[PDB]
């Protein structure tokens, strides 16, 4: 292991002790193994359908619901009557329900996949290596490869490990980097060493990335680093070593169940306690083993009514529904219960370039030397038209039209740039556009000299797949490219050494073309091209071109530009080093300016107004991007981060600035910035870190591998749509489209899923808290059983689903992105609104009880005791002659029951409908605000007759009510509520908020 890729080639070869020559011998691997082990990434660990059906069975309420379901079973196994075999209903269901989860839950997870199990997708499996045991290329795998032994690699293979390369046996080393880096071309490689130990990945030249292709070549190697230790390695590190939390839905889940555990426990506590007298007045009769039976059934009664069954199931069906959604609309949830976190994103750090710009380049302007006299200056400067990269477009010149050759320094620039240009262009006949066919930056180039025809060479008589390159192909039939010094992040410039056609170019024989930063090729230029002729670049000279340079790249225009110059004596070929680039900034001084390139890089449209929905949405933007900080500032306020003339200093750092800033300011920085320009890896992470220590839900977007360990620790990681899968795999979030403003959209639907989410939530829990009372009164008065577990279920699941879910479609607010992202912390039911729920539940659960006992006490079809003596209705038959010379068997009669359940069931297609609104009156929001929920209750309500007529059915519940006596009876006792709450919603007005 060798964090060494700055060291001399000898110096590792030294480090291992190993023979480029011989390699390994086996001993040495025996023994580099044994400390290195094998170059591979650790396993996975995959629970199994045990270890996740048990984890099924670990939430307090599935548990709350099993130890219920067994009493149930264990009550449906005490009765010995041929009618009483329907007894097997109750505890059978509670089961089927709670198994339906462990179900879910399991196939719900066997159908996700590990960010890291897609790494593993980078690791090739053979490898080449030359080691003691023969002469001949060995060809092994990749685990069984050794920090040490020789490598070698072709063209066509996937690096296993981290190589830093010995000798490039081709005559060119190429290499795909771009899985892991930056940006990915044809990147070469040289064997010189790297002095800086602190090197970015991208600069370390002479090193082979494990995972990262060859493009093009083959050359040998020495292993630096093996395993997890390998760069790529060093990430899934990263990844598996962070932990997300749970949605601040998921989190409130826990909260509630852990507390709807709490207050159950009381009850019983309370409820044990008002049947105290049973200790000081028992006569030792026996019918008392007939009551634990009662608190035994009337406990799992009191679970199946405190726990909201169907919530789980009517939640993610709500969800579901808004993946398709917003998938129409480009944005892909890979996971759902984020969207809520979605809902709530605080920032969005995006890159730019991919997303913000459409990364579609196209010079606008030129400027090359006019004339230069005493100090008197003069530029020409130009304009051109065409967005695409299709060579179709006019150059004028204070707007008017003019030929290119009629200008001399146009012709050189225009050369130059065909010239120190690897990209080109192509046109196709699927899509009939003209393609980049390079890198974008250079495709535009050579797209400019396609348009000003320096040559008035006929290109209308050719086709279109010729014209792409008409123009280009003349200039460079004008000289013979002799070889090329690429670009390198320290001369931020490149060059082309050429030479011209024994007969028509030999005036002088080579020359040097070179493009780059105008910083840099400015000052290295020491003369100036005034057309034909050159003049000693001067103080005045100078100014006069950076001015230009500064307006073009500070000004509202935000433009891009390359100064172009070229070398008239060039160092004689046999003295350069065309492979070490080191001296590449050496070989490309004396320079004479010849004019720079500005080209854009236009924003996509609907950012600028997606970042103005941010605002009112009070959501921050912070830029990453890859442009120079007078750019990045610049750009921004094109785009509306920042308004064209706000200080913006101290809101916007360098990717060096920062990493000079301590972790004290590092933080603060954080808060407040909204574009750090040149970031480098750590950094999209660090802040993520920062921005979490403001409890600020933040989005972070990448495309690549490198990206993937922020992407994850991210709240919301919204991966390229256009990217790799890793990263996706990694994000919560893809975007087919790229488009910043698809991250804004989705913030949105984030918001609505959630409000209706929201509410349709506490609609499902105050009944269910309800209900509870229901049991609380039955047992503490010790009436009879009003509401049954199966009945309750049927509710909970059907009759009470069916507006729920159909709540989840409730109109969207006109305010959403008006209002800042909703709090995390924020709790769904607290203040006046708890007193509200704890009133019309308090309501529900006495009109439900008192319904069952009053067809006991008042209706004509089961007369009962009057006095409320039905109390003791568990002694009866006993003292047969007591009080009673009645049919005591009557007290497990369907129709009170029927009477109750019945008073539920409308008293929540009532409140489902107090619902619609929170605050605001049905006379201020009518039900048909909502088509669903009107015809959502129908479906409910013929539902729940179909439990009355149905023969098979109401034997396992209760029979019908007699219409117009016992359901009007129904009617005047459940519609009152509307107005329990209408009036709560009324005190709205008398307090100040609204
Ligand atoms: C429910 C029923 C009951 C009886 C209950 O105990 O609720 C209390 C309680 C706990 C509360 C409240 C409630 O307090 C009372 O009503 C006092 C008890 C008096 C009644 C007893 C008679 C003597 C709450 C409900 O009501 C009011 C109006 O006071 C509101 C709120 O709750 C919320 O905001 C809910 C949002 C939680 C987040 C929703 C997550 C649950 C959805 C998933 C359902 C899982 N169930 C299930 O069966 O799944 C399977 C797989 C099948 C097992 C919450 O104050 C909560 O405490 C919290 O921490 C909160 C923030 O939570
Ligand atoms: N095709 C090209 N050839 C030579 N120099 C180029 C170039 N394109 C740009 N440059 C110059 O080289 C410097 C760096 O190029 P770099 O590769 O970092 O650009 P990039 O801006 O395309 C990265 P990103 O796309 O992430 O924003 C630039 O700042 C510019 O001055
Ligand atoms: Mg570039
Ligand atoms: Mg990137
Ligand atoms: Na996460």
């Amino acid at each position: 292991m060798e964090a060494a890729h700055s060291k001399s080639t000898e110096e590792c070869l030294a480090y291992f002790g190993v023979s480029e020559t011989t390699g390994l011998t086996p001993d040495q691997v025996k023994r580099h193994l044994e400390k290195y082990g094998h170059n591979e990434l650790p396993a996975e660990e995959g629970k199994s359908l045990w270890e996740l059906v048990i984890e099924q069975f670990e939430d307090l309420l599935v548990r709350i619901l099993l130890l219920a379901a067994c009493i149930s079973f264990v009550l449906a196994w005490f009765e010995e009557g041929e009618e009483t075999i329907t007894a097997f209903v109750e505890p059978f269901v509670i089961l089927l329900i709670l198994i339906a989860n462990a179900i879910v839950g399991v196939w719900q997870e066997r159908n996700a996949e590990n960010a890291i199990e897609a790494l593993k997708e980078y690791e090739p499996e053979m490898g080449k290596v030359y080691r003691a045991d023969r002469k001949s290329v060995q060809r092994i795998k990749a685990r069984d490869i050794v920090p040490g032994d020789i490598v070698e690699v072709a063209v066509g293979d996937k690096v296993p490990a981290d190589i830093r390369i010995l000798s490039i046996k081709s005559t060119t080393l190429r290499v795909d980097q771009s899985i892991l880096t930056g940006e990915s071309v044809s990147v070469i490689k040289h064997t010189e060493p790297v002095p800086d130990p602190r090197a970015v990945n991208q600069d370390k030249k002479n090193m082979l990335f494990s995972g990262t292709n060859i493009a093009a070549g083959k050359a040998l190697g020495i292993v630096a680093t093996t395993g997890v230790s390998t760069e790529i390695g060093k990430i899934r590190d990263q990844m598996a070593a962070t932990e997300q939390d749970k949605t601040p839905l998921q989190q409130k889940l826990d909260e509630f169940g852990e507390q709807l555990s709490k207050v159950i426990s009381l009850i019983c506590v309370a409820v044990w306690l008002i049947n105290i007298g049973h200790f000081n007045d028992p006569v030792h009769g026996g019918s008392w083993i007939r009551g634990a039976i009662y608190y035994f059934k009337i406990a799992v009664a009191l679970a199946v009514a405190a726990i909201p069954e169907g919530l789980p199931a009517v939640i993610t069906t709500c969800l579901a529904l808004g993946t398709r959604r917003m998938a129409k609309k480009n944005a892909i949830v890979r996971s759902l219960p984020s969207v809520e976190t979605l809902g709530c994103t605080s920032v969005i750090c995006s890159d730019k370039t991919g997303t913000l710009t459409t990364n579609q380049m196209s010079v606008c302007k030129m400027f090359i030397i006019d004339k230069v006299d005493g100090d008197f200056c003069s530029l020409n400067e130009f304009s051109i038209t065409g967005s695409t990269y299709a060579p179709e477009g006019e150059v004028l010149k204070n707007d008017k039209p003019i030929r290119s050759g009629q200008f001399d320094g146009l012709v050189e620039l225009a050369t130059i740039c065909a010239l120190c240009n690897d990209s080109s262009l192509d046109f196709n006949e699927t899509k009939g556009v003209y393609e980049k066919v390079g890198e974008a930056t250079e495709t535009a180039l050579t797209t400019l000299v396609e348009k000003m025809n320096v040559f008035n060479t006929e290109v209308r008589n050719l086709s279109k797949v010729e014209r792409a390159n008409a123009c280009n192909s003349v200039i460079r039939q004008l000289m013979k490219k002799e070889f090329t010094l690429e670009f390198s992040r320290d001369r931020k410039s490149m060059s082309v050494y050429c030479s011209p056609a024994k007969s028509s170019r030999a005036a002088v024989g080579n020359k040097m073309f070179v493009k780059g930063a105008p910083e840099g090729v400015i000052d290295r230029c020491n003369y100036v091209r005034v057309g034909t002729t050159r003049v000693p670049m001067t103080g005045p000279v100078k100014e006069k071109i950076l001015s230009v340079i500064k307006e073009w790249g500070t000004g509202r225009d935000t433009l891009r530009c390359l100064a172009l110059a070229t070398r008239d004596t060039p160092p004689k070929r046999e003295e350069m080093v065309l492979d070490d680039s080191s001296r590449f900034m050496e070989y490309e001084t004396d320079l004479t300016f010849v004019g720079v390139v500005g080209m854009l890089d236009p924003p996509r449209k609907e950012v600028m107004g997606s970042i103005q929905l941010c605002r009112d949405a009070g959501i921050r933007v912070i830029m990453i991007t890859g442009d120079n900080k007078g750019t990045a500032i610049a750009i921004c306020r094109r785009i509306g981060i920042f308004g064209e003339n706000e200080e913006v200093a101290d809101r916007a750092y360098t990717g060096r600035e920062f990493d000079d800033l301590p972790l004290a300011e590092q933080r603060e920085a954080c808060r407040r910035a909204c574009c750090f320009a040149r970031v480098e890896p750590s950094h999209k992470s660090k802040i993520v870190e920062y921005l979490q220590s403001y409890d600020e839900i933040t989005a972070m977007t990448g495309d690549g591998v490198n990206d993937a360990p922020a992407l994850k620790k991210a709240e919301i990681g919204i991966a390229m749509g256009s990217g790799t899968a890793v990263a996706k795999t990694a994000s919560e979030m893809v975007l087919a489209d790229d488009n910043f403003s698809t991250i804004v959209a989705a913030v949105e639907e984030g918001r609505a899923i959630y409000n209706n989410m929201k509410q349709f939530i506490r609609y499902l829990i105050s009944s269910n808290v309800g209900e509870v009372v229901c049991i609380f009164l039955t047992a503490a008065l010790g009436l009879p059983e009003a509401l049954i577990p199966v009945q309750l279920l049927w509710v909970n699941l059907v009759t009470d689903g069916l507006p729920a879910t159909a709540l989840g479609f409730n109109p969207p607010d006109l305010d959403i992105m008006d209002r800042p992202p909703r709090s995390p912390k924020e709790p769904l039911i607290s203040g006046w609104l708890f007193f509200r729920y704890m009133a019309i539940g308090g309501y529900v659960g006495a009109a439900t009880v008192g319904a069952a006992a009053w067809w006991f006490m008042y209706a004509e079809d089961g007369p009962g005791v009057t006095y409320h003596q039905l109390t003791h209705f568990m002694q009866c038959t006993e003292d047969h002659p007591h009080f009673e010379g009645l049919d005591c068997e009557i007290f497990e009669a369907p129709e009170p029951m029927t009477m109750a359940l019945s008073v539920l069931v409308t008293i929540e297609m009532c409140n489902a409908l107090n619902s619609l609104s929170e605050n605001q009156s049905l006379m201020r929001m009518p039900p048909w605000v909502n088509i669903w929920l009107l015809g959502s209750i129908c479906l409910s309500m013929s539902l729940h007759f179909l439990i009355l007529y149905v023969d098979p059915l109401p034997m396992i519940f209760k029979l019908k009510a007699l219409d117009l006596t016992q359901w009007l009876m129904v009617l005047k006792i459940s519609l009152p509520v509307i107005g329990l709450d209408e009036i709560l919603k009324f005190i709205a007005r008398n307090y100040l908020e609204g």
